[PDB]
Parts: structure tokens; C-alpha cells; sequence
């Protein structure tokens, strides 16, 4: 990396020079070795993440403790799978580690989003009928590039998050999304059918039936897609609830907040869920716009029981993207 040189600069060489591969380890290296930390900015799963500027430039690096490797290593080795890349996904930027044994120290570089989290979004905003579509119609446009199975040359292998939720979705400036956080992906390859990875992960209150009372097929894969779709769902219903069409909006609130205690349990899940086949409450007088009907449909099309009868991110995403253009 000589004079002058430019995040921006880094970044574009890459996004067009041949290979959907990232910048050479060599660079990723010093890029992380270089970066000025600014400050603390979240914890969670595994890993406090921090907000800091290279040679100016802001971007995201996220702290692994060296115990969680392991989601260290998913991470960043799946980001590292090809033309990964997509405006719906989080931007790898680089990837590296220091020191020895018990002091290992882990970092994941990633873009940078003021906005922050779709959660802290939607706790401290309220959003328009308009942008509660382009949050949904991303985050959909996302997964569906992820459960996307690309075949063929730079094609990308199918991709489960297994713990999608609203902590893991990041908005921009111009209010769209992008999924973050492949820890806990899982890869799937069609010419050999196979997936790398084993028991029961994700965090609880989004975990879908078929994996709260286990009974989940992991050996088929769209069984971890259709997982994934049922928790979309439960992120359109937290986005849609914080909608304000005409000084009308609920107070921003977590899937089954009334129901199951704060921090809930597989247990207290399995019951309010599986059996009592209880769903976030779809506000009454929800059926007031098109668009905002249009959304809890599709939040019933995803929390079927069944994961077999749940819609698809691709077909959210067409019905999603047809909504954007009528309505809007
Ligand atoms: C390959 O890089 C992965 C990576 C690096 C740094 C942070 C994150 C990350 C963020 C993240 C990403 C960008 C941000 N920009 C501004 C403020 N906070 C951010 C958090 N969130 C919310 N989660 C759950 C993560 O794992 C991921």
C-alpha cells in the first residue's frame, strides 16, 4: 500500500479486477495492522465490535475473542467464497490475526454504516410507508442472493445465515439493507451435495418450529433456508410495526416481546411456538394500506409451522419488488 492510497481506492481495484476474490492476504494484513481504532460501538454472539478510520476512512472492525475462533474462521472463510459480494450484504474488507495462544487476537474488517444496526434503527426511528418497503424489499434481495445457488464458473454455493435477525441487518444513507454476520453460515454444494458443518444454533427467540422443538431435517438443505425465511418474517414484523402511516405506529418491539420473558429459552420457545402455535400479534387495524397488507401476508406466508409451506426470498423479493413499483 503506497502514498496516497485510498480505502475507496483499495476497494474499486478489487470490485473490478477480475476475480470476485478479495484484496491479497499480504494487504488485508496491513490494512488491519494500520487501522486507528476510535471506539467501542457493540457486543453480542461472539466478538465486541469497534468503529475505526484507515488512513481517515471509517470502516468496522469486529474483535474476536480468541475462544470464539471458530465463528472467526466461518466468517471469514465463507466472505472468501467467490463473487460473495453484493449491494444486499455486508462488505468484507479484510480479515486478520496477531499474537499466540491464549492471547490470539482475531479481526474482521468490514464497511462502515452510520445508521448502524437495523435493530437500533427501528428502536430509535420510525419509518414510512416507503422506506418500510426498501428495508424489507433489501433484506429479501439479500437472502435471496445468499440461498442463491450460483452454478458454474465465480458462482456462489448455497448459503444459510442461520441467524438472521434485526441485530444483523445493517441500513445506509439512502435506507436500504444488507445482511451481516456469516458465523454461522453454512455452505451447500450441488455437485456433490454436502454441508460443511452441527446441533442447534442461532439465537433463540428467532428460532423457527422445526428447530426449537428439534425435528429439523439437517441432512436436506432448503430445510436451513426455509429457517431462514421464517425469521425474515419475524424481521418484517419489526420493521412494518415501527411503519407510521399518518402519526399511527406501535412502540418498536422484539418477536413474541408479550409473550416469552426477555432472553428467552429453547423451552420457553418450544412452548409458546411449537405447541400453543402462537405468532407476533398482527396489529387489527394493519389493513389499512395496500402495501402495509401486502407485508403480513407474506409475515403468515413465512411463519407457517411448516417449513415446506413457507414462500421463498426469491419470491418475497418478486412480490416485494412489484409492490415497489405499483405502490410508492
Ligand atoms: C467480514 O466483516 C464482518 C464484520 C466486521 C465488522 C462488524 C460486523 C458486524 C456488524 C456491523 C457492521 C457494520 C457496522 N457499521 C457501523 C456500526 N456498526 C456496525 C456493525 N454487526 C451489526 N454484526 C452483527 C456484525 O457481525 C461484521
Amino acid at each position: 500500500i503506497s502514498e496516497g492510497t485510498t480505502l475507496k481506492d483499495l476497494i474499486y481495484d478489487m470490485t473490478t479486477s477480475g476475480s470476485g476474490s478479495g484484496l491479497p492476504l499480504l494487504v488485508q494484513r496491513t490494512i488491519a495492522r494500520t487501522i486507528v481504532l476510535q471506539e467501542s460501538i457493540g457486543k453480542g454472539r461472539f466478538g465486541e465490535v469497534w468503529r475505526g478510520k484507515w488512513r481517515g476512512e471509517e470502516v468496522a472492525v469486529k474483535i474476536f475473542s480468541s475462544r470464539e475462533e471458530r465463528s472467526w474462521f466461518r466468517e471469514a472463510e465463507i466472505y472468501q467464497t467467490v463473487m460473495l459480494r453484493h449491494e444486499n450484504i455486508l462488505g468484507f474488507i479484510a480479515a486478520d490475526n496477531k499474537d499466540n495462544g491464549t492471547w490470539t487476537q482475531l479481526w474482521l474488517v468490514s464497511d462502515y454504516h452510520e445508521h448502524g444496526s437495523l435493530f437500533d434503527y427501528l428502536n430509535r426511528y420510525t419509518v414510512t410507508v416507503e422506506g418500510m418497503i426498501k428495508l424489507a424489499l433489501s433484506t429479501a434481495s439479500g437472502l435471496a442472493h445468499l440461498h442463491m445457488e450460483i452454478v458454474g464458473t465465480q458462482g456462489k454455493p448455497a448459503i444459510a445465515h442461520r441467524d438472521l435477525k434485526s441485530k444483523n441487518i445493517l441500513v445506509k444513507k439512502n435506507g436500504t439493507c444488507c445482511i451481516a454476520d456469516l458465523g454461522l453460515a453454512v455452505r451447500h454444494d450441488s455437485a456433490t451435495d454436502t454441508i460443511d458443518i452441527n446441533h442447534r444454533v442461532g439465537t433463540k427467540r428467532y428460532m423457527a418450529p422445526e428447530v426449537l422443538d428439534d425435528s429439523i431435517n439437517m441432512k436436506h438443505f432448503e430445510s436451513f433456508k426455509r429457517a431462514d425465511i421464517y425469521a425474515m418474517g419475524l424481521v418484517f414484523w419489526e420493521i412494518a410495526r415501527r411503519c407510521s402511516i399518518g402519526g399511527i405506529h406501535e412502540d418498536y418491539q422484539l418477536p413474541y416481546y408479550d409473550l416469552v420473558p426477555s432472553d428467552p429459552s429453547v423451552e420457553e420457545m418450544r412452548k409458546v411456538v411449537c405447541e400453543q402455535k402462537l405468532r407476533p400479534n398482527i396489529p387489527n387495524r394493519w389493513q389499512s394500506c395496500e402495501a402495509l397488507r401486502v407485508m403480513a401476508k407474506i409475515m403468515r406466508e413465512c411463519w407457517y409451522a411448516n417449513g415446506a409451506a413457507r414462500l421463498t426470498a426469491l419470491r418475497i423479493k418478486k412480490t416485494l419488488s412489484q409492490l415497489s413499483q405499483q405502490e410508492g
